[PDB]
């Protein structure tokens, strides 16, 4: 099982576009080497004005990115109390969000807004939650669609399989209904993301299921890392989102100005799959084995898979490239390979010296040169 | 690709051991279904004055006595006594018997009523450093363990005379019959006391035990319909370390529970008394079982497939296994369900209903799992 | 799958041999059922006089053994508060010192003094921090040699062999703001793959002797150390936990070591949830260990160099032929827990007298000298 002997990177693109009645679904193939290795399925969802994204649940964690717009979601915690016509919390997502669905839960979302929304979702296949394969599988409550992970595999919601006496009984709800229910007179081509008329009234007035679901990594957080001359980083950790921990998912949002880069460093203790929101980029990250496996631009709507322990860099080739990397550990941890407190920096001078077979000046030129932590600005 | 199951099946046991003091049956680990769950499934019968004779495993166990009373130990290491010896424990019928992954254990019957515990090996657990096999390894005899088939006797046989000689410190002949030596091997794991046994009846003052049978209170009941018990590590702490837990279910004739899933554990139903139709759906509105589960046969239902059932009996009853110690369970209907803790609206959207056609949906049944007969 | 119905184990020697400039580096081949089973990798470093192991880091846990030498060893912990040049803390290593090295921490050790120092390494793959596959990574800052593991995996411009050299020296320049001179060492294109990953020192080297990354790194369980168990005629028995080395807990790892008198044995055993590495340190012992259906899987000597695998729940028993029999054992968690088949605290001590007479058909007074006779606990003396 040399699943993560990964020879050859690629920036990759959904392979598929499931098209409904409100929106559109992008699946990226689970079945690639590099997901694989990574132990994840992405995918991209966009939900066109006054769109419903039907209520789902999988069978492994997702870890959600708001790439554009806002709305409603709602997910359902069994056994929680709620708020004739009671109901769990719906909450409000932003722009910049990112949002912990954890395994199993179903979860729905709303735009009720004139601006589409796009969310970028990571389901972390690898989790030791999901007990199933390492398929990604989506369940939806409704529809007569094919969930979009199927077209991977070697009525259809979970209504449709039952009897429809079975149905009748457990609801006490007339044949119509259940018929409803099991999306009957419904065609493929209504879809996951349906279009709703009069709106929805979804507002006002009125183990931790009471726990924080979302938190924003957009421009208005507090950045780990703020170089007027270079850009910006922010993560989302177990520490800013306590139900993160439950689900072994963290992020990182970047921004990067023009020919700015951030040095050369690896994950401790995860894999990242980076999604290119703006902008494109020049990224090499290489191997155990000095190798270069992969060199090249990573451009908006694109992911490139950075195993545990491969060492990354990126240069931006636009006026910002902004990318979210998803991050399959709560704690996430990069050790930085070069700037302010690096891994070389941190050496004894003399082991650095004996270490490249540098005289003690070189070394420490290698040390105290680059004044900066994680990003450098470009030069003239 | 071992849980894209398209057939699931009512399963009985393909192999019966017969012992001198009972039986033991077991199911195939290498049958797709188990495989997918990270289970193995076997049933222990014991006769009067039947010795279950002390084994471990590599694995978390959870035992479910099925029929009869009885004792039981568990030797934890390092741990106080009580001759001397650790805690010899009284068991009955409806009792969940958590054993932990390598602990000693051992079951006696004193009784007419011959006991019937039915275990759930948990071989997907975290704290199985070994591979899917499911391993049972005797202290005593010279009989095969249930699970060689699938892949003297005892861990003493395979060591030299000279080593427990000088590490027990005892003559030749003690160490032969610490061996099963001259023991024919058809005494077997489960072996008959002569004269009945001499009763006295990083925690060690865990509860190892709890009942969930019907003398016990209820989670969930309904007089036309029938009741559910579960135990987590809520209700039994030790229970934390197997990452298991187990619903006990009984119900009355036509009387159902409502379709559902399990979040965040597979699911073996085993059926304890009388017959019912079930139904489970997968990711893509399948129906991957739609048939008869009869007592004595065990159905897996896997994570986040949906499961519903009908009692064909005055009475069905059964006991689930679950591979998490907080298994939580979403009902796709009746009272705690997932259509109603949705907003009126998006489940009127949803499905494609008038408001008061979703108002019935989330309201026509007020109870919570169970669901009463018709008429 | 099966790689854990082991049949039959071997006493193995290192499978592989590298040397560089400054020492040795050995492996035993993970592909090994018998490894794949535990879940491990084992290596054995050696440093001669004045070498430098050059920093490293691995995609999963370390648990590393001191079996000989003295000297310094150093770790880098992303964003931790330092010391001095400034750097981070450097400690010193002794005979018997298991080095606790956490998921993706960069390494180094230096002998700073004559005798050669050998430090064998547990490398945990079935660790949850190990997020790539079933294949033991090590990743080098410098040089121009492959890494030891490389050789057991069967499957671009690149020369040098380290994380540096596979970027561009642009990247490089820009990154480190330092002239292409600087950056062509970092690459290590000037060297040569004979130099390795141990270092000869010229001059020597200079250092002087001094999320939780202030935890203790470092614990000694050799003869310096206060034994768990002694028996002034058997031997003694000294064991690292996480309730020792609280870090253990992060690496889920743990260690034992063991010293027996002459025809002094260990009580036969299992391991209630851990797989065990026993590597030999000093003089033979004849080992056996048992499985599941009774077969002994391996019956024979255990001798100084050799590593045994003993997987979970297989009982083990041992008999030093030696003047001294010592060995480490390595444990896949940070508690292990023994049970011991025979000794006062033994799994038969605390079965009751009357299920332990039916159960093996012994009795009452053979049953109790089954529990008696034997008043030691883990160590016995010989007879």
């Amino acid at each position: 099982q040399n699943e993560c002997q990964l020879e050859r990177l690629d920036a990759l693109e959904p392979d598929n576009r499931i098209e409904s009645e409100g929106g559109l679904i992008e699946t990226w193939n689970p079945n690639n080497k590099q997901f694989r290795c990574a132990g994840v399925a992405l995918s991209r969802a966009t939900l066109q004005r006054n769109a419903l994204r039907r209520p789902y649940y999988s069978n492994a964690p997702q870890e959600i990115f708001i790439q554009q717009g806002n709305g409603y979601f709602g997910m359902v915690f069994p056994g929680c109390p709620e708020t004739r016509d009671r109901h769990q919390k719906v909450n409000r997502f932003r722009e910049g969000d990112i949002i912990a669905v954890p395994t199993g839960i179903v979860f729905w979302m709303y735009n009720d807004q004139d601006t589409p929304v796009i969310a970028v979702s990571l389901t972390d296949i690898r989790s030791s939650n999901n007990q199933l394969d390492q398929m990604p599988r989506r369940f939806y409550l409704a529809g007569n669609h094919e969930q979009e992970f199927l077209q991977y595999q070697h009525g259809n919601n979970i209504f449709s399989g039952f009897k429809r006496d079975f149905l009748e009984d457990a609801f006490n709800v007339n044949r119509h209904i259940v018929d409803r229910l099991q999306g009957r007179n419904e065609d493929e081509e209504k879809g996951a993301i349906v279009k709703v008329k009069g709106g929805l009234s979804i507002i006002s007035p009125p183990t931790v299921c009471t726990a924080k679901l979302r938190l924003n990594i957009g421009p208005s957080s507090s950045p780990d890392i703020y170089n007027p001359e270079a850009g910006r980083i922010k993560t989302v950790t177990s520490l800013d989102l306590p139900v993160l921990r439950w689900l072994k998912l963290s992020a990182e949002h970047g921004s990067l100005h023009k020919n700015a880069m951030f040095v050369p460093h690896y994950n401790l203790n995860a894999n990242s799959i980076i999604y290119a929101l703006k902008g494109r980029a020049r990224l090499q990250v290489v191997n155990c084995n000095g190798n270069t496996v992969f060199d090249g631009e990573l451009e908006a709507g694109r992911a490139l898979t950075v195993p545990q322990n491969y060492a990354v860099a990126a240069k931006s080739l636009s006026d910002r490239f902004s990318y979210v990397a998803f991050k399959t550990n709560d704690r996430a941890g990069i050790a930085r390979l070069a700037g302010t407190s690096s891994v070389i920096n941190n050496l004894p001078l003399d082991v650095v010296a004996a270490t490249f077979n540098l005289q003690r000046n070189e070394a420490r030129q290698l040390k105290s040169n680059n004044p900066f932590k994680f990003l450098v600005p470009a030069r003239e």
